[PDB]
C-alpha cells in the first residue's frame, strides 16, 4: 500500500540484491509470518508486514507463489550465477 | 556524533569486515530504517541509529549514497575479491 516511487525501487532492486548476501526478510514477504489485519478497503485478504520500508499492508492472495519465487531466486542467483562467475 | 577513536576505528574497519560474512546492519546505516529525531544542534536533518556502537545520531543528507556505497562494497568484496581468490 505504501507504493511511493523510492519505495517501489527499493523493494524491486535493493531488497532482492541484499538477499544474495544472506539478508532475507521473510517477515516482510511471507504472509504466514505476519498478522492478518483489515488494513485495506479493497476486496480480499491483507496482512501487515512489520518492516519499516515494507508496504505496511500486503496481499495474501497467492503468497505461496511469492515463497516459490524466493526459492527460485535464491537458486538462480546465490547458486547458479555466483558459481558460474567463479568458473 | 559518538566519534571516539575506538568507535571510528570500529565503524571504519570492523563493521565493513563483518559485512563480508553476512553481517549487514541496515538499521545503523540506512536512515529510512531509523527514527528521525532532533538529536544534533548542528544544522541539517539527523536520525537515531539503534545500534549500541553506532553514533546514536547520524546525518541523512546523502544517505542514498551510503546505500549505493554498501551495494558497491558488497559487489566488490563479497563477489569479486572472494571469487578472484578462489581462482
Amino acid at each position: 500500500r505504501d507504493s511511493d516511487f523510492p519505495s517501489i525501487l527499493r523493494r524491486v532492486f535493493y531488497r532482492p540484491y541484499l538477499q544474495i548476501f544472506g539478508q532475507i526478510p521473510q517477515e516482510d514477504m511471507d504472509v504466514a509470518l505476519m498478522e492478518h489485519s483489515n488494513c485495506s478497503s479493497e476486496p480480499g485478504f491483507w496482512a501487515h508486514p512489520p518492516g519499516a520500508q515494507a508496504g505496511t499492508c500486503v496481499s495474501q492472495y497467492a503468497n505461496w507463489l511469492v515463497v516459490l519465487l524466493l526459492v527460485i531466486f535464491l537458486l538462480v542467483a546465490n547458486i547458479l550465477l555466483v558459481n558460474l562467475l567463479i568458473a
